[PDB]
């Protein structure tokens, strides 16, 4: 049965550890893909980790040069949550160096972008069969979420970008039904920049929190209904969510320029005027992770907050993070439950290896007791192949 | 359908070998997790082996230092009984350095504790979805069975301990329904010590046989009904069950102080005034294993027994042991069948390696002919990684 | 339910990338079969890659000498599309050094040829059970498609060749029902040569495009109805499809003798007088791959064409290619969708290794936007075993 | 639904190759169990290979000394037919150094013998649950078929031996229902010797062809009905079936003394007065394999035969062989189809290695065209671990 997606997001006071794969530790000997850009998505029956492989295994010579983002060898694959991504346990999804995926309650939708930078093509699959494609409309790296799309009542929604990563680009919202693009809208967003959106359903509407790689240290957001009527803004909290970013201070409802260039994929959950912000602990590099509840941070610009929970230590590597939800159809609850994942990036450019790869952790929102700690990647670098 | 749990334990005259995984032997070459604290639990359709990984594989450098009990890398995972615990065949359950699991007849309950020693949190999952959490109440290594919880009529039961491992601690019993704690009781047990309980259902009541790490070389027990009304005692038999222990003498109905400090997880099955006792063969180390039937050993203090069956030879490594049961809903019998498993610990601290890991064997009680033998681990240490 | 096979081929404007397995890159470390002659075939539920193993893994000494085509160690196996062919994820099909397979909508049919060159036997299995055999009738390497057979209304069809690969041979067409040969016909085709046919259903009739290894650098074809009444010809286009071949010039409706000796397995899709041709980029070796639409190339001899889409760059290795289809029963479309795969051959005879193996890519035809690129094998040769 | 087992054995004129696993070649790199005593058995849905592992993988140090027959590390496991026996694709069955298994149409029965030579215990499991045990009655290596048991009308039948392998021993036939022994009879067979029976159903009765290890170079047989009323004899053919054996000459309907000591597990299929005999090609060692049709060989003593089909070349290693059948419930045929497997033994005692392991091939009987060839193991010895 189709996910209804019409209930509200469950309010939560804390985050309980849900999974840890130890991928890089295990890949030191085991046959584990070199990956990056992992994300989690759930069906009414199961949660899966999706990821972009480099078409190579850890500790093998073909992991050489895997700091490179886009190549014909990259593929979107998936495995059950918490298991290491191996050629022996992973399902093939598509050929992709940028991707998204989500389940509408009936079948998996996957979106995999491959091809040259000047003419990339997103291939849409529904239940593993090609159902549609869309080609680059600005000829400058067509790219998408690197996290799950959001589903409401049999329609799935995603955001794609085409154009400069360091200046004004073009941003489109899509509605997809059974793998067919049935509507798209280009956002009219002058002076905004959207990359790598983390999108979730909440009361039949979609909220996306994204990355301004151009000139924003706070995160831009876009919200829309099923007809793709939309609103845009930036998270106002002085608790800045991007990385890099400046010191916390008075915020802005527009892009905060200071340290605004570059960024990292991230997420936040809106609750009225309040916001749960996940972010790195460092203002300069992808180190640490923490969750912060700011009760008026969606719309208010002060840097006060009410709850902070430690997730990864400042002296440990982190990386991308993203939202995922668990629908009532899966959980039996009366609301849509918020969860998130964190990518723990190891290797280049911060460490002296020939490769770059990630492992992952994830957490789900609860209203019972939780504890801050650090659950880092834990691998000992360099590896044999690096010697 | 819910497991009734209302029939009695099958009377058994001996133990038939059920499984052996040869994990450490296989892990010399194959990709096998470093694990400890394995245990078995059954649904109405299958038996699974659960275990706490160290987030590392045997014969890899990340196995270095795995004598260490608690870290953020440890995860509870499971695989089909008798198969090696591998990243290619194991299902992820929970992030955990202490755990329990059982099946109510409908879905799996797992309990996984992680976090800092001074503020750990147990995460409960029902069918893999987080359903409850509970925080440490003594701030000193919140910890649980390391074997299966027990289920009666749709409720599951477990025991957790928090506080000193070398003096009076705090012991709680829980009733859990669909992964939610619906009642807990703190045991009023001054001068008793309970760790790592092996609990089983019998005529709608739960009996747990546990480990006194403080000052008892005989095993403490707690029995309770579905309302958590409980009774406590120590096994009276002069056939002492813990390790270390003194040589068999006249026993006691309270804790036997002689060699009472420290211990090993173990189990026993009560039959009226009699008891089936599983224990190491050595009185000083985790070597050997044997099953002993003492017809008056639950309540009586002499050291006379009438059946002894060899399981692991005295010159071979053993370790933890625990009960599991097979319910009528699985077996088609008219009673609950008692079974047990033994963990065979290899590596530190007794052997010259950088790592510690275990393999397992298991047996089921029958009333047909059986035989004693020795079914040891059989790996040849040290391994390549140790040289 | 049986595949009807009565609708027409979907007209297509381009080819969207569907799968890429990265087998050779991954097999540098992981346990991946040495294979050649892969192909894809679909059921109403799933698509699988079939392949002929060499009974050996990459980077192991038993890969030595695997340039050799026929041995008793070769087996037909299959795995899900896009996954690497590993002993841990592959289903065994048959013992075979030449093969075909297809699904009639109810069960898989496989055809596996093994035995001596002077008396080989094809073993037919339906749902994994042996249902028929046919022995060599010319005693000179009985051999078959190395791609999927074609099914219409509960009957499946294939072509086999027996006799010289450098001169006139004998060619038979078979109708197979539930794994039993129910009719066969020997083609009367003087001066034709048919090897390794790629056959697809289209409006209840079968069209095969094959390899002339004797004296044609264009491809021979045969089409037939369910009663095995047949027509024969060569693709007339001056855009020659075989490898090796001459530079494009005026074509022939018979075999083009210029550079006509030898060849490579290939395919083409007929649309009226037009043809989609897949071919290598190099005229002299198995390098590069491209798809070309020639609006009058089935029957016209000019070398003019409308569309070209790049698949593999001319400086990268390619190899065999073949057609596969996805029926309406799988896709929900009102027509039969054409797709194709390409084998990317690495090792001998072109590279300094002891072994020969391939990886694969595949594409499906669509009417939405697509893009040419190069999706090559990507392995770095030689491997450890070659030193 | 229960297998009826009431139709006759299909008459067959030749043997078509069914499977080949290449286990030893693949295990040179991949994670493949050291095994011996493989056998095949089918359910109404699938065919599986069963085997006795040595609790160790190929090319690892724990494969040392695996010439040894009985140890506590040996386990019965199974995998789909034609797949390599790996810890990643194998199902655990039982702890066993002698075994049998068969499917009654409803569930798998496995029988696994372990324990000391003077008191071994067979453990019976039905659907993986222990259902019965039987202990040694002569205290001298209780042992069984090492091939599939035979099922008729919901009852399964096997033969076990206890006592000397070089003189008169004790042989029992068992009827088993839902894993419970419901009847047994001790065979009154002075001067007969029965080891390692290959038994098959045929028209509601069971026929077993076994190994005389005491003083016969032809094979003993026993036939019985569902009530365990039985008859005994030896295959009369002068085409001697055992290994070692003398050169063919006039046979005996009793044990042929010449070269009678020792032997190898094998099989034969009775058709009236005639017999299909599978045997090694060498009269002195386990080399080569061939199928021979002797139209009066069940009952007549001449060495005349009418068909011979080569299976393994005389210069190649062979080993155990055994029957298995495919019932009408699986095949859709109106008779019971005879098939057989051959174990190809590599390593000790004939080759310079520290280990012994086998691969397997299998064939099914057909009435269509077939061919002889050699399908040998193909591994290159010694392995890395041997050097
Ligand atoms: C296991 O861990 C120990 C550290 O706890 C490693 O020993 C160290 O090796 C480094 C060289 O990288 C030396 O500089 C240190 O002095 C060593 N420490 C100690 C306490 O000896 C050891 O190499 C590890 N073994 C592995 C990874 O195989
Ligand atoms: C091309 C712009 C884009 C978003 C800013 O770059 C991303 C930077 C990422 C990063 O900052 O780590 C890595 C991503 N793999 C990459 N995406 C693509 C499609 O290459
Ligand atoms: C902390 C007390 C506890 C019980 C005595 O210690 C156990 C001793 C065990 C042991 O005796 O081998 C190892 C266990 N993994 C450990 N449990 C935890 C949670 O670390
Ligand atoms: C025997 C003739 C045949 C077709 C021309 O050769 C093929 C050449 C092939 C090739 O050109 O690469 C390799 C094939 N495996 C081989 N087929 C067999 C059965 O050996
Ligand atoms: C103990 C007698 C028996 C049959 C003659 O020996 C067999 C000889 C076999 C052989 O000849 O290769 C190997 C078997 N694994 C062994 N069976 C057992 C249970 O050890
Ligand atoms: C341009 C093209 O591809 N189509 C040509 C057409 O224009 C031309 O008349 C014909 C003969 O030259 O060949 C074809
Ligand atoms: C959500 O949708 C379902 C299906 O229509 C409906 O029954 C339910 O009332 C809705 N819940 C809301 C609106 O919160
Ligand atoms: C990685 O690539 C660099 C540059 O091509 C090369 O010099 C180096 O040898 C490579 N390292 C490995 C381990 O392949
Ligand atoms: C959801 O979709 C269904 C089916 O298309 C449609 O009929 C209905 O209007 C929608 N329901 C809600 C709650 O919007
Ligand atoms: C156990 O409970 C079941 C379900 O109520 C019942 O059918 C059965 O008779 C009970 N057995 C007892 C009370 O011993
Ligand atoms: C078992 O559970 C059912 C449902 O809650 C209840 O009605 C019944 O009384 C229970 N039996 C007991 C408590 O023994
Ligand atoms: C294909 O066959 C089906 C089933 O007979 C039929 O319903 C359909 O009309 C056919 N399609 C054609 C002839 O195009
Ligand atoms: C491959 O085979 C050749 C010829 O027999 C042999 O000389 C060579 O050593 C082999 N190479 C390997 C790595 O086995
Ligand atoms: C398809 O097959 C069925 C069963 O033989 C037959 O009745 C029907 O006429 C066939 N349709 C055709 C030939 O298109
Ligand atoms: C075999 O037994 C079945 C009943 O179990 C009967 O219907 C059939 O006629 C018998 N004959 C065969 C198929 O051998
Ligand atoms: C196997 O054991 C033999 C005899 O003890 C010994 O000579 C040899 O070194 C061992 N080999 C390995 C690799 O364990
Ligand atoms: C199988 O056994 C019993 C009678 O002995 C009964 O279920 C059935 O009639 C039998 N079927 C036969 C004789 O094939
Ligand atoms: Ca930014
Ligand atoms: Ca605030
Ligand atoms: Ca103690
Ligand atoms: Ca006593
Ligand atoms: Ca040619
Ligand atoms: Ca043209
Ligand atoms: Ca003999
Ligand atoms: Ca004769």
């Amino acid at each position: 049965v189709k996910l209804a997606g019409n209930s509200s997001l469950c309010p939560v006071s804390g985050w309980a550890i849900y999974s840890k794969d130890n991928s890089v530790r295990i890949g030191s000997k085991g046959d584990v893909f070199v990956i990056r850009e992992p994300f989690i998505s759930c069906s009414p029956l199961e949660c899966r980790t999706f990821f972009l492989t480099q078409g190579a295994l850890l500790n093998d010579k073909h992991s050489n040069g895997t700091i490179k983002d886009r190549s014909p060898y990259r593929t979107l694959m998936s495995c059950p949550i918490g298991e290491v991504p191996s050629p022996y346990n992973s399902r093939f999804e598509s050929v992709a160096w940028s991707a998204s995926a989500c389940h509408d309650g009936i079948n998996w939708l996957t979106i995999g972008i491959s091809g040259p930078d000047n003419g990339a093509v997103a291939v849409l699959k529904y239940n593993g069969i090609i159902t549609d494609t869309i080609k680059s409309w600005r000829n400058n790296i067509l790219r998408t979420q690197e996290s799950e799309c959001a589903c409401v009542n049999g329609s799935c929604f995603t955001v794609m970008t085409d154009g400069p990563s360091n200046g004004q680009a073009s941003y489109k919202i899509f509605r997809i039904e059974k793998g067919k693009i049935v509507k798209s809208v280009e956002m009219n967003a002058p002076n905004y920049h959207y990359e790598e959106c983390s999108c979730y359903p909440d009361s039949s509407e979609i909220t996306c929190v994204c990355r301004d790689n151009w000139h924003g240290s706070n995160r831009p957001w876009v919200s829309f209904n099923q007809n793709l009527e939309y609103q845009i803004g930036y998270i106002c909290s002085g608790i800045f969510g991007d990385n890099p970013r400046p010191n916390d201070k008075t915020g802005s409802c527009g892009p905060v320029s200071s340290n605004g260039a570059n960024g990292v994929k991230g997420f936040s959950f809106k609750y009225g005027n309040g916001v749960w912000i996940g972010r790195t602990k460092s203002i300069s590099s992808r180190n640490g992770f923490e969750m912060i509840w700011d009760p008026n941070g969606w719309t208010g610009t002060d840097n006060n907050f009410s709850i902070k929970q430690d997730i990864v230590g400042i002296n440990e590597w982190s990386g991308y993070s993203g939202s995922f939800v668990q629908h009532p159809e899966l959980t039996g609850l009366d609301c849509i439950r918020p969860c998130f994942w964190v990518e723990l990036i190891r290797g280049r450019p911060k460490e002296n290896t020939i490769w770059t790869s990630g492992s992952s952790i994830s957490f789900c929102g609860v209203n019972s007791d939780t504890v801050g700690w650090s659950w880092p990647d834990g691998a000992e670098l360099p590896f044999t192949i690096d010697k």
